[PDB]
Formats: C-alpha cells, sequence, structure tokens
C-alpha cells in the first residue's frame, strides 16, 4: 500500500542510530498489544523507545485510517 511509502518517509525523519527503533515500532501488530505494552521488555533507553513509541502510534492512526477508508470503498 502507500503506507509503506509513509513509514519509509517516517523513518528518514530520524538519526540514523534511531531509525530501527522506528521501523520495529511499525511492526505489524497481531497480538493486539498497545504500544507502550511493546516496549516493556525489549528496554532499550529513553531515545529508542520514545522513537518506537512515536512511530509505533503514528502507523496506528494509518492503518485505522486505511481501514476506514477500505470499508467505506474509498480505497
Amino acid at each position: 500500500v502507500q503506507l509503506t511509502e509513509k513509514r519509509m518517509d517516517k523513518v528518514g525523519k530520524y538519526p540514523k542510530e534511531l531509525r530501527k527503533c522506528c521501523e520495529d515500532g511499525m511492526r505489524e501488530n497481531p497480538m493486539r498489544f498497545s504500544c507502550q505494552r511493546r516496549t516493556r521488555f525489549i528496554s532499550l533507553g529513553e531515545a529508542c523507545k520514545k522513537v518506537f513509541l512515536d512511530c509505533c502510534n503514528y502507523i496506528t492512526e494509518l492503518r485505522r485510517q486505511h481501514a476506514r477508508a477500505s470499508h467505506l470503498g474509498l480505497a
């Protein structure tokens, strides 16, 4: 989808040493965990967690918007 496009550009906005944190935050969520919950045991600093959390909340909203658009036959 064009969400891949929105993700690629989302990752690029961060310093290179924090990009993987953003990528991991935007992975699929089959266990239906909250973004906060998904940070609890990776336990990597204040920087990586914060980036993980932002990108997670970012992609989560995008997924819902895409789901609504698909449901309404707009996308």
